[PDB]
């Protein structure tokens, strides 16, 4: 009942905390989460979020979708079948990834028995007192005591979590938790939001889609993909646009009712109607931090209901830390697993070590795809006074022979053009998250615009159209965007 | 007709080398080559090797071939379709290739007449005198004079040619030239030889075979693929192997005779025998130098036929230069054009450059393919004291579901264990040849295994094994391997 360190939430910051610290340190561990696979009725898991609804299926189907456009694209190179043929059969594709999923559910379970020290708590973890973790049955502070943890050290790591907007027929509405389980793809589908999830599921959604389908995106402003680069923003949304689905900017849903058929009629605060299958809401997620009584023990949250954390994840009350969504900065996986890397490696190795939260790389699995790392040029343009922008945009020729001629490669360099250090990289195309991964490290290296036009590309890629950038297309000075310095 | 320089080969050297020249020094620039398009009778073009019958052609067919495993793994992610009525149409593909390949010729063809200072002439470049390029009609130097042309300044830049072995039945065998206008798919065939050539090749004809048709890879040793890592050799080996592709390592032709339907009977070294459509030699690139009749002035050839250079690309003889294949150092497009670009900028900018030929990213469009910047193990374990290696190797997932299990990514980095600092990162895996371009501009940086493992992960990605290795896989002290 005693233990160095008691996590509560078993996901991405959660384990690798917990992990690190029993392997690393012989330290004895807790961790406490309310499921210990995947699905309804709590949906994350042991794994945590990304694990059972997150990054790892979402890119599974993903996968399953870009076959919509192999299967077309493969014509132009000399691929030939019944095209009448083809059906997309979703069915098959819940199943492959569920059994997926639950394999890395058991995967963790095989890492919890087979580690001394680290042992697994089924219940929901709220604070007792500053060193008393107590583990229930249910979300209810009520609900009966499974166990009472002492903790020499506390984690909060119980991430994120959905946000439904609290209109007039929100139940009708569902998350990307449910997208995950939806027994039949839908034939009409409005996805709501202009962030990743959105955009992410409106693609996976186009490919599933039976005949006569329709997939709608809306946001409530004017462009989505706000915080990634502009040119980028506007070239998926022409992109997505090309393969079908019908992106409404400036709308957002007023009421959902029920058809008398089982279907959803939206009412837009435009006044617009839409009748679809599946209203799926990705507006945003939200720490969780309700069930775990923080009022108990005056763990201070922000405005916007995230633990407030120090660069070493410490919260006001010593002993008690925080990691990943639960302090809303950068919801990402591989940001929770350093964070948690990090403090363990502070708290326990003796070796204090802060997360770098600048140049992160990222990426959104869009069709096509995503990869960024560090800043847009609007941000870049406020905090130096001269940036350039270098710019190299065109069909790549594959795709001047698969006939999707609409899919502009977009790379963009963002610099300080005072000394040439790269403060961004913006990729739009086939394999923009996997070319982006090692420029973090560049990044981090604190490369500048002569360090990746010096480097020999290798050819062809795309990748190394990086390395083929000299001239800025442009700049920004004082804030002012121009084609040519003065 | 008098030229501040002229350019014998219009490909990836020859072209950086001249527009440069040109453009940027403002220099008057001749530039020689034998075809304005791509094909038969010389293949290279206008563009050289790469454009006409290289990376760029072979990258589209790769991206052809690769639509057989699309198709099949499509499958596992729920798509339905008629599998029997699937057919690879290769003379599509050639098509597409051709039409690619000709548009990329008329671009370069324009790039010269819109222009000034950058003139094209038509035909066989040759040294008359060290200030005197003569252009004939033919490779034979007997052959008819279209242009003498007066250079303050040479380059050489003809690039390399493939290599036949000297084997009874060579007539009835082809290289990767031919290979690129089979006017049908080969039902079988033998690529011969280990390197990226025979191996891209062997995908392509693998994945555009007709119903019971068969691919063999024959090569002399034991590995295919010598110079990459040994994981990764042995990986791609399996990979190829589990795809339908017959690999015979220790075997090499001995000679070739037509069976009486016309098809090709193989006696390999080890008595063997193998009837195939096609033979397609794959075994080396030699240096182009002897049309050069570089014996009228003198430029020093190596016994291999390569020109002598130094590192600025300086042969022996003062105002001659030779960049590219012809130099035989590191036969990559991008290396190439980087040496015309540090001549041009060494000779006319008096900004002295050279090219360094260390940590060169480089590619295999293997299927999988290969990512590949900086040394293997065994190369590492000579020159330092303490090697350390990093590797990560595991069927993804998506592959579980695919049904391509055998499709095992193997990421590795080999360190300096004294200070940390990254040597050679190994890829195999879909994305390799893009996870590593990036992972060149680390290693020009002096990148430590620590700046990858504290850079934050992309994820999910194959990319991110490289930012996820904390503690070695193995070591090797003063050249001995200790786990
Ligand atoms: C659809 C979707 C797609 C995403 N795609 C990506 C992507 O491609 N790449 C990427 O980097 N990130 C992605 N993310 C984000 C990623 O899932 C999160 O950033 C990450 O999971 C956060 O990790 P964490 O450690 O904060 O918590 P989580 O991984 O969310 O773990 C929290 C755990 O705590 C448990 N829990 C909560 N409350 C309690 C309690 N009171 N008691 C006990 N247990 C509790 C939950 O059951 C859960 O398992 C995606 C997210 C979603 C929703
Ligand atoms: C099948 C294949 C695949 C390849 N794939 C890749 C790859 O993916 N990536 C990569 O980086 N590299 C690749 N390469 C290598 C790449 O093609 C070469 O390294 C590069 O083209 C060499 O450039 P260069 O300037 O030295 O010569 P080249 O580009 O070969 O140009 C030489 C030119 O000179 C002309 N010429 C020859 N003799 C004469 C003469 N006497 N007079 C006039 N003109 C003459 C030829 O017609 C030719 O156009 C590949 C090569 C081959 C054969
Ligand atoms: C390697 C680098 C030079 N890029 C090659 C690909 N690329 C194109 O497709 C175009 C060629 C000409 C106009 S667009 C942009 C440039
Ligand atoms: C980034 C790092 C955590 N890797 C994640 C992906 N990965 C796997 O999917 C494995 C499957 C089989 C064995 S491991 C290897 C480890
Ligand atoms: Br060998
Ligand atoms: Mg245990
Ligand atoms: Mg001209």
């Amino acid at each position: 009942k005693a233990f160095d360190l008691v996590v509560i939430g078993a996901g991405s910051g959660g384990l690798e905390a917990g992990w690190n610290a029993a392997t690393l340190y012989g330290k004895r561990v807790a961790v406490v989460d309310v499921q210990t696979s995947h699905g309804p009725p709590f949906y994350a898991a042991l794994g945590g979020t990304c694990v059972n609804v997150g990054c790892v299926p979402k890119k599974l189907m993903v996968t399953g979708a870009q076959y919509m456009d192999h299967l077309r694209e493969s014509a132009g190179f000399g691929w030939e079948f019944d095209g009448s043929s083809v059906k997309a059969n979703w069915k098959k594709l819940i199943a492959a990834k569920n059994e997926a999923v639950l394999d890395i559910n058991k995967s963790y379970e095989g890492m919890f028995n087979d580690t001394e020290g680290l042992d697994f708590f089924l219940g929901w973890g709220s604070l007792e007192s500053k060193n008393v973790v107590v583990v229930r049955e249910t979300a209810d502070p009520k609900s009966a005591v499974k166990e009472r943890l002492q903790a020499d050290h506390i984690l909060l790591a119980t991430g994120s979590w959905p946000q439904m907007p609290a209109i007039p027929g929100i139940e009708h509405c569902i998350s990307s938790n449910e997208a995950f389980y939806l027994p039949e793809p839908p034939r009409r589908v409005l996805t709501v939001g202009g962030g990743f999830i959105s955009v992410e599921f409106a693609g996976i959604f186009n490919a599933y889609k039976p005949p006569g389908g329709k997939v709608t995106l809306c946001y409530r402003n004017n462009l989505i993909l706000r915080g990634f680069d502009e040119t980028i923003r506007e070239e998926v949304t022409k992109q997505l646009t090309a393969n079908g689905i019908e992106i409404m900017t400036n709308e957002n849903p007023a009421k959902v009712s029920l058809n008398t058929d089982g279907s959803k009629h939206v009412t837009f605060e435009s006044g617009k109607t839409l009748d679809v299958d599946v209203v799926m809401m990705a507006i945003g997620r939200i720490p969780r931090t309700n069930d775990l009584q923080l009022g108990n023990v005056g763990v201070k949250l922000t405005p916007k209901g995230g633990v407030q954390v120090d660069e070493f994840s410490r919260t006001n009350v010593p002993n008690i830390y925080a990691i990943g969504d639960i302090t809303d900065r950068l919801m990402l996986t591989p940001v929770a697993i350093n964070e948690g890397a990090a403090l363990v490696d502070t708290v326990f190795g003796n070796k204090p070590r802060k997360t770098d939260h600048t140049r992160v790389a990222s990426a959104v699995f869009s069709i096509p795809p995503i990869g960024t790392c560090g800043l847009i040029e609007e941000v870049a343009a406020k905090e130096f006074e001269k940036v350039a922008v270098y710019m190299s945009s065109f069909t790549p020729l594959m795709h001047n022979i698969s006939g999707s001629k609409y899919k502009k490669f977009v790379a963009k360099i963002v610099t300080n053009h005072s000394d040439g250090t790269v403060l961004g990289v913006h990729l739009l195309g086939d394999g923009a998250p996997e070319i982006i991964q090692a420029v973090g490290v560049c990044l981090r290296l604190n490369a500048k615009i002569s360090d990746f036009y010096n480097t020999i590309g290798v050819h062809p890629t795309s990748a190394e159209e990086l390395c083929s950038m000299r001239t800025p297309s442009y700049y920004y000075v004082k804030g002012e965007k121009m084609e040519k310095l003065p």
